[PDB]
């Protein structure tokens, strides 16, 4: 058995299942997915804290945004739907009458995604499962079904690991005033032992209706209630020992650790397991103002996850489905080529380890990322070179045999003083999708 | 911003306008003022502890005068209201027919309060706003009114500064056993975790309703909720900077100190903001059983301002209002005589700082009392001498001109030794009211 | 009587003292003083904090800095000293020869400050009084002298106030790694209970020694010492209560805050007591590389202390002497020109409080800072502007009459819209020095 | 750069050269080794504890013992030495007269040993390298000579690592009351804030002068420390990222856990990495009563090495020198045959993970245990099949081949059923050492 402290709590270290998935499926879905609106202003990390919350692009954020007054949501509030219009009625036009669970799992393991995780309950508290805590959920209001549990059953039931999101550090239910600057976090947050004890009994009975393979919580943990945390992770733990926990909770344990849009992306390989986060265009929730000017293409979805799984991370990407329970085209456009890439490269992806180092660069400047398999070394280069010859800066090679990914072809390759040369056949380059990988093998 | 911590707290200091202002009116009116009964024993600080829960002068501790069998107050309950009428019974009597708010604040603006403090939340537990947070309460019972809401509104419409009072200390309605002896208040309080969030929401309430000028607590804070205070306290001063908050809340913020009758009282300035509280009578809830005999009088309350002012001190002076809603004459005669006195010498009290020393007395020992407004120095003498030699023992002035407050009219005066020795005209002393008044320049 | 608690602390405020002395000299000396060297690379603020430590412009930091291998210290040292010249050896070539205590005290009062305030102890551990806590201290090495003792002599006896200066945060004596980065300060600290009784001790002993007017304390109190500042701050404030403490302790109580080079520098009125500290230039101990472009100008000075004061605060200079105990002339000739513009202008400076706002500025970009002395307001423009039309933006004055400050020659000035007009005959204007003042009257 | 938190330390996991080494050896050397005398009673987890001291088999425990008078250790010491000879006299006649730290050095890597870590200081508090915090040390008492530096010189150039272990929680140089039950242990230890101290002081100290490679702590560490690790953690892994501490703190961080004997001792897959450690025989302290009926056997020694390799863990194997620093024959010949059998098999053990189980059996009672190198399986018998018809029991590959690892030879096998059959030429059987190894590829 785990115990209920921190030393022993030590002993559980990230699940081998976790390390090795890579990817997963990240789902903001709530009530503020009705308005679905924000102003998209920019990546977290890079929009100055002085103006953020009052042009926050996180359009799961709504109800924030609208209880500051003259704030570009309080604007578009009252004109769409009136000033009369509380925020917690918008639980009664969350009906997701076009939600197909199945359809949902089935387009996130066709997108190459090993786990999903869904917002149980985001800062608003309203709760997307029937928990006996409070009426603000979906099984007694809006959708008045158990989206939590049918979820599950569905994303498990295509063979994906189901974690649960759960916002332990903020519940607007419990607050009046809006968060207007980084500074307000220090102190409008619930505060009392009830909301400590709310959330400890919420998130024990997530464990035991669903007992998910992730506790992602966010914004950390009530202080009144972070001692509870040695008894809930043993709890979970014993029950669920290939479970994980992740670090936003404010104690001494968690399994890995994350990063968000620019806050915390390490630049190098870090010296311990953790997952990138981050929407496909600049929101969680699903926004209305994006159109794919706001969003990764592509190339850049294979691209970020490359240079992630590189540095040891997984990344979790998110999804931000409408009221109605449907998946944009544009996010769901982007899943699928990614998924197509995955089944074409999986296996430089999937089950790998870092290298000693992750990263180089072709004389010419495009950069390349490296993964591992015991004995065989993947190199990714973000991009297909045009030209056959290739140079790779500040790299040697003692492996005496480099292969073409795709094709399995042995290549023609040199150490050429601090750099590596190889000379790849263009009609091999051609057969890439949208990067050349390599396999050396020392 | 404030940040929730002391230290930072610590640099909001009491407002400018609660340090001008000197007078404010006290009201302690809940379900206690039906009974509106108790032994008049005496001024809190002059009776002995070992009989004063048993003969409580204090009209709104009825209840707990009424646990305490064979207590005068059980006495006159069963033969008034009878065995079978439980306290809790006096909400439905409460029912405030006569109430007028505009009447009520029109009577302080009329008495020279600059501001006014109703008990929101008294040791019975009945508040007197619609709370969310219990049944007991003045919209719900008895009145079917938010007296602290239009008590405020009408405050504020005569353009004075609006406080609650609020008793976080002690709540009758969690407690079963009365309060015997001063001992009995180190374990007889709410103790629970649950009582602590229940006051801290009542405030955070208080404050997002009404936004009061002063927090005024009493009986200190649950000791389970006293971190909590960091919070409130930075919640409240950042909507509210020019707010204040009282000392008893047992925390080490507060912008400034009490006194009760007797207790805490300073005998000289004593280098902080602190404020004076006492009824007209000896006790703050109205008290049926009390007459003249047992009220300060226009001229003693005249003294108390003059002698709490010179000390740096503001005079928070109780009335206690009937269950029906009205002022009892004698409280009202001694308002309106006080107010009569301030509209003539306002200027030597008002906006003043207090001077090198609070008090003097004259060779034949009239008290005098000094207030400083820049360079003007006024003496106020707690009674009008009879004869026009006026000698003041151990004052000099160095001040070259002193002058009759209320004509203007410049007088004689000379340093004779370690006394400084006037001549005031008979015919100006004919037109002084409660107190000569001098005002001397440097 | 203060009692040990953070609550009844809270009752001793900033004394008049030194709310009203508006300017005071801060002296670092010590055996850092003997090499008297740094790279002077701008200020605090300023430089990037990955770089700050590796070319530290505080010469004081000399033996941080000679700890880091290869930097600039490192290096000047080696090739001075040679590498067998350990940091300690210091404390016997400082012999303060040419030291004479009356005569710094005579330029201090020529220069206006009203109170002094020498490091006791700076970060190096040596002690300037003979302390019976360690043998690193003045009477036994170096100047076999109590330096804190004569000085407070000297200084008392020009009739001005005087402070202590103590690095209770840090005690380079306990500890052997460098400080490198800004994060080291959290773990790189003396860290025993040990420290923590040897920290109170020495502060007691200066209470007991020399009673100091002001408790000037350095990079916080160690943690497992705080608990101790409620003793030693009430000990010290019923043995002195005009004593004053700052802000550096890390606990509840400060009497006054402060800002260092840019850090907490406030834009606008803060709303409680602070004070300004620097060096003449970017350094506090003396720095041998600083040249006049490195220091401020004397009207630099005069533009710093009006700001500060305006803004309620008061500055405390620093002057950084020689091993030889004398003061280098670029920081004499300041001191001097600055005690010159306080002789003509100190009644606008001295005794002040904050007007409404701080500051305003000329149609014309001349900055300007308000200052008050009851119904008069002075106004204070940084420079003297050229024209006699002088259009102030965004200020209306009720005052009726504005004279010249220094001729006190009556002005005709009329609010002309959103701004305030006045004229300033040539004649006038040709006669202020670095500052054009007016004085208003309400 | 690490925090001092235990949050931020958790990013710090065990080196890989750490893992990879499974083999280390522990060195226990002191004054105690000069008498060299305890009764071999058994072994730690089977002697009964209410015995356990009172015969007390750890010869380091001398001092214990002898306080405990009439225990065969009071009896010995008296016949021996007399009773005018204390405990700490032994100091001086510990002379490391014959002792070469650079023959142990090779010793132990002739044994195979990848690590080695020597008590810098035991429960009797007496030192093994100049500490400037006492003076009951090495330098100045007995070896006059840097024990610790001159072996830790010694270790490296031999290309081993270095580690320190040190008694935290036990410093018998603060006690006088000896420990005769378990329970003791929780009330007779130090329990000063100056132990607290010094012990923080010494480990700070090991770190600044040789930057071990390990930090071995042991019987806990002061309760009025804990707290110190927290910023003793981060200064240790900001100097040294490869450095590591056991589990012996009391705190939230360790890199390995640690089983004694019988002690905490795993019988499978534990899940975090561990470390086993034991005496040849039955003490860490050389005891001059054992022979080789109390130690361990070549076989024996080589059984336990593989147990404990195949369960994740790493064996940290004790010798016990004499007080004049050579090793006793029984021992030295143990090291070698041990580093005899790692020479022939150390691929199947250096650099190995765990499999999916640890252990297995043949159908005729002989154990086995496996190790792995990527697709590469170990079979390790603990011992040598007599026939060359070998059945093990519960077990199936998925291989297809299976080789004979000393020589190579492909072997014939099947899965029978619930067992798995392999023929096993007596030429090659008889070919093997100790344990018969076969490889396995998936
Ligand atoms: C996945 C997204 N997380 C946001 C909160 N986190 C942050 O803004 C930044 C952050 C990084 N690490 C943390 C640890 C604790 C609290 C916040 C953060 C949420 O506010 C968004 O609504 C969304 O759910
Ligand atoms: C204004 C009056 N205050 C009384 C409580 N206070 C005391 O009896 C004396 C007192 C002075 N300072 C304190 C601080 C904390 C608690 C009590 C007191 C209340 O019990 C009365 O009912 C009334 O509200
Ligand atoms: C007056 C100067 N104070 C420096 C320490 N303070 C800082 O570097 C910056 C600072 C501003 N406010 C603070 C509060 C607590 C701790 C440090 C600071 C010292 O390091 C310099 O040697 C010098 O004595
Ligand atoms: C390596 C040996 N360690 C002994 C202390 N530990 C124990 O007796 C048993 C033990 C196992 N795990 C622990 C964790 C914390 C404290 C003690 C133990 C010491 O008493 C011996 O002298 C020897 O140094």
């Amino acid at each position: 058995r785990y115990k209920p402290d921190w030393e022993s709590l030590r002993e559980h270290t990230v699940p081998k299942w976790f390390d090795k998935a890579k990817f997963g499926i990240f789902i903001h879905w709530g009530i503020y997915s009705v308005p679905g609106w924000a102003t998209p202003t920019g990546e977290l990390g890079k929009v100055p804290m002085d103006a953020w919350f009052f042009q926050n692009p996180y359009a799961e954020w709504y109800e924030n945004s609208l209880r500051i007054k003259e704030s570009p949501t309080w604007e578009y509030h009252v004109k769409t739907y009136g000033e009369n219009f509380e925020y917690e009625k918008f639980a009664d036009l969350f009906t997701a009458e076009k939600w197909d669970p199945q359809e949902w799992a089935d387009l996130f393991k066709k997108a190459g995604a090993k786990y999903v995780i869904p917002t149980t309950k985001h800062h608003d508290g309203f709760c997307l499962w029937g928990t006996k805590y409070t009426d603000f959920n979906s099984v007694k209001r809006g959708p008045k079904r158990d989206l939590v549990g049918d979820l599950a059953k569905a994303v498990r039931e295509a063979g994906l690991r189901f974690g649960v999101y759960y916002s332990g550090g903020l519940d607007w239910r419990f607050t009046t005033e809006p968060i207007r600057y980084p500074e307000d976090l220090s102190y409008i947050r619930p505060n009392t032992y009830e909301y400590a004890d709310y959330a400890y009994k919420q998130v024990m009975e997530l464990v035991d209706l669903y007992l998910p393979d992730v506790l992602w919580n966010d914004m950390g943990w009530p202080e009144k209630g972070k001692e509870d945390l040695k008894y809930l992770f043993a709890y979970y733990y014993n029950k669920h020992p290939e479970g994980s926990v992740n670090d936003r909770w404010g104690v001494p344990h968690w399994d890995f650790k994350t990063a968000e849009y620019h806050v915390n992306y390490p630049g190098d390989l870090p010296g311990y397991k953790w997952e990138f986060t981050r929407g496909i265009g600049l929101s969680f929730g699903y926004n209305r103002n994006e159109g794919p000017e706001h969003m990764l293409s592509v190339e850049q979805l294979v691209y970020t996850l490359v240079d992630v799984v590189s540095k040891g991370g997984n990344l979790l990407l998110n999804v931000g489905p409408k009221g109605d329970g449907t998946i944009p085209d544009l996010q769901k456009e982007r899943l699928l080529g990614l998924g197509e890439w995955l089944r074409k490269y999986g296996d430089a992806i999937y089950g790998t380890s870092v290298w000693e180092r992750c990263c180089a660069k072709t004389e010419d400047g495009t950069e390349i990322r490296f993964t591992r398999k015991c004995n065989r070394i993947f190199v990714i280069f973000l991009g297909i070179p045009t030209g056959e010859k290739i140079v790779i800066e500040d790299l040697n090679l003692s492996a005496g045999t480099v292969r073409h990914f795709l094709t399995g072809e042995r290549l023609s390759f040199k150490n050429v003083g601090k750099n590596l040369e190889i000379t790849v056949p263009k009609k091999l380059l051609e057969t890439d999708s949208i990067t050349l990988v390599l396999e050396a093998v020392e």
